[PDB]
């Protein structure tokens, strides 16, 4: 879908009718707290529309938006265009955004930092609603086809004449019932989003592409735009209870992967070009590291750049692990110093390090965050 940097266009529209849709379905049972933290949503929607619009105009945007896809049958972004990495990455899909995002958003909100909060739900809704568009589940992008962008403009003209003010059941019933039963937030949201995606990416054959009839886009967008208005209400849902009744879906939970999510220093030349590394300890003394790497240049002057680390043993705790650190090492000759503003880490869906640096790693060194 479309949207403006302002926080205006179809982004815009399908969260702000997330919400009405919330309020309409919202059942007299619903617990006061969940009551009122949709009344601090509300009152920083504005924040819910530009983080909606965002990573589009993000200015450390991947050159073709890869991570603003993700097929839901092959799992990746276009079969493997980021350009996959072996041994050592971990390329971002519209799915694991959605995660990333939802983390940092319950994380900001917890410590009442509502209008950051807000503004990470937002960018976590934009990839689920990318992903419930008929062109980006089937990993069809503009390059491949001249509906796609057609399609999405189509969409925008029209789309007030696509909202919906109700999933069609209240809160106390079945859809929105069944958003709360699992605890473990990722292997929900995975699902959940999956399912969309699939009924995306089969409109696309069915309706969206370039194959069909006008009729066929009509009904494309009325049934797409619905679904993701209808499923960005379910995770406004889940995100209410979540924050509400501080609820941690990492609880007991092994530790398979660790998201990084790095901001660097703004201030001049502190983005660097060295061999950067991850790593961690665990309490019996044994280390695993992983080099920095997605690319297209990272860590530049000013960047957020995001990583993700598969662990070697399965079977590990959170509390098992009893440092991380960062090491740099040069690239040619002369060290390429470096200053990290804040990082954050992030496993089974919790911020587990916030960790404000704002100094300089000039040469060959490491700096623990943990
Ligand atoms: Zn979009």
């Amino acid at each position: 879908w479309d949207g403006k940097i302002d926080g205006t266009g179809t982004h815009a529209m399908i969260v702000t009718q997330g919400v009405s849709i919330l309020e309409n379905d919202l059942s007299k049972n619903e617990p006061e707290s969940v009551r009122k933290n949709l009344e601090i949503l509300k009152e920083n929607m504005h924040e819910l529309q530009l983080g909606s619009t965002y990573p589009d105009y993000d200015k450390n945007a991947y050159d073709l938006y890869q991570d603003h896809f993700w097929d839901p049958d092959t799992d990746n972004n276009f079969s493997k265009d980021n350009s996959w990495y072996l041994a050592y990455s971990i390329p971002d899909t519209g799915e694991s955004q959605i995660r990333k995002f939802s983390a940092l958003a319950r994380y900001e909100w917890q410590r009442g930092n509502y209008k950051q909060a807000t503004f990470y739900l937002g960018e976590a809704m934009h990839y689920f609603g990318d992903i419930d568009t008929p062109y980006h589940p089937a990993n069809v992008t503009a390059v491949d086809s001249a509906g796609h962008v057609k399609f999405e403009t189509f969409a925008e003209e029209r789309k007030e004449q696509y909202k919906i003010n109700t999933v069609g059941c209240k809160t106390n019933e079945d859809f929105y019932a069944d958003i709360l039963k699992n605890k473990d937030f990722n292997a929900w949201s995975k699902e959940y989003a999956r399912g969309f995606a699939k009924t995306g990416k089969s409109i696309y054959y069915s309706h969206a592409s370039m194959s069909h009839s006008w009729d066929d886009w009509d009904y494309a967008a009325k049934v797409t735009l619905a679904n993701s208005q209808k499923g960005t209400a379910g995770y406004i849902y889940r995100f209410l209870h979540d924050v509400s009744e501080g609820n941690d879906p990492s609880v007991g939970k092994n530790v398979k992967e660790l998201v990084a999510y790095i901001s660097t220093s703004g201030e001049k030349d502190a983005g660097t070009d060295d061999y950067m590394y991850f790593g961690i300890k665990t309490k019996d003394g044994k280390t695993q590291e992983w080099e920095m790497d997605n690319p297209g240049n990272d860590f530049m002057t000013g960047s957020k750049d995001t990583y993700t680390f598969k662990l070697k043993d399965e079977n590990l705790k959170i509390d098992d692990i009893q440092n991380m650190w960062i090491r740099k090492r040069k690239y040619t000759a002369f060290p390429d110093a470096y200053k990290p503003e804040n990082i954050k880490v992030i496993a089974n869906g919790k911020v587990v390090v916030d960790k404000d640096i704002n100094e300089w790693i000039s040469g060959n060194s490491t700096y623990n965050i943990k």
